[PDB]
């Protein structure tokens, strides 16, 4: 059967929908000018792993090409665009190392470069301000922000950080040719998905709002270690039900996008939206895109009555207490093991 020869005519984006099998694929390959007829496609995927196995996707492909050659373009990885990886813990913003070390990219920087494309020469990327300008400018329909989020959106105007931890830690797909309101939008949707599957709006846990246990989770991911995340969370709710403040270093260095480093008072006293020294409550926003097992700790804290934790050595043990001269105590301990400068 007809079946093209030569080095095609146009490099585009072709995408794989959730749920297309090797015929359909040959047909929608077709449909768009790839292949001369759908089985030139078929014939030469026969056998083939790599298009068995074909994910729902972006693909850089070329028009006008042989059915093997669609193939091979289809099972190379470097074709694979628009496919984001967002670290737990990740913040909209690059984070800068104050700690002397590198920078830290941030969500918009991470789908800047997931999106860019090599089209016949040009490389064709969406850039990381236009992503931002969205951020701040488009409005909650446009971007798709879920009900739950939608009176915490509202309360930050023209900031970008209004959208903050509404893009989860996870992996995920997007149009690289969309405009940045839509990407961003698609990325917010399949956000609140899977927030949904990790039990985000149907929590049991008594005078919390969704987005509180969001603003939490992204607390603990940015404040504790993993192993001790549960804990914190208790420690979070207790001081909340006090009317103590929470004093989290990370509530400082958020909107300042620096990394886990120490905060002098001069820090700890700037009125933010976030800071947790100056204000009791918490953060208006989340300060990054926790983790499952944060959001998990979030919405199961461990029962128990501490106020205070402190990391106290080497391997990292945290001090837990409810008496606040046991913290100081375990305080000065992580300063005698090395951990904590004997002076601020």
């Amino acid at each position: 059967v007809t079946d093209y020869s030569g080095s095609g005519v146009k490099d585009f984006v072709f995408e794989v929908h959730r749920g297309d099998t090797t015929k359909v694929i040959g047909q929608r390959l077709k449909d768009e000018g790839v292949v001369a007829t759908p089985s030139a496609f078929t014939d030469a995927a026969a056998g083939n792993q790599a298009i068995a196995a074909i994910q729902p996707g972006f693909y850089k492909l070329r028009t006008k090409i042989a059915g093997k050659e669609a193939v091979a373009r289809l099972a190379e990885q470097d074709n694979r665009v628009g496919l984001l990886v967002i670290p737990e813990g990740r913040q909209l913003d690059d984070v800068s190392a104050v700690s002397n070390g590198a920078v830290t990219e941030g969500i918009f920087t991470l789908i800047a470069r997931a999106s860019c494309v090599d089209l016949d020469g040009d490389k064709h990327c969406v850039a990381a301000s236009d992503l931002r300008q969205a951020a701040t400018t488009a409005s909650q329909g446009e971007l798709d922000v879920p009900d739950w989020a939608s009176n915490g959106v509202n309360a930050v105007r023209d900031d970008h950080r209004r959208i903050e931890g509404l893009i989860a830690a996870g992996r995920w797909d997007f149009d690289p040719m969309a405009e940045p309101e839509q990407i961003l939008a698609s990325l917010i949707r399949e956000s609140n998905a899977q927030y949904q599957q990790l039990g985000l709006l149907s929590s049991d846990a008594a005078g919390l709002s969704p987005y509180q246990v969001l603003v939490v989770a992204s607390l603990l991911q940015r404040e504790a270690k993993p192993r001790d995340f549960a804990k914190v969370a208790r420690v979070v709710y207790n001081r909340l039900a006090k009317h103590q403040k929470l004093e989290f270093d990370s509530t400082v260095n958020y909107p300042l996008d620096r990394q886990e480093v120490a905060t002098t008072d001069e820090d700890r006293e700037r009125k933010t939206l976030w800071n947790t020294y100056v204000s009791q409550g918490l953060s208006g926003t989340p300060i990054s895109s926790p983790s499952p097992e944060a959001l998990q700790a979030a919405e199961r804290p461990e029962p128990g009555d501490w106020l205070y934790f402190v990391t106290i050595d080497a391997e990292g043990t945290t001090l837990f207490t409810a008496d606040y001269n046991e913290h100081l105590a375990n305080i000065e301990l992580a300063k005698k093991n090395g951990i904590l400068d004997s002076a601020r």
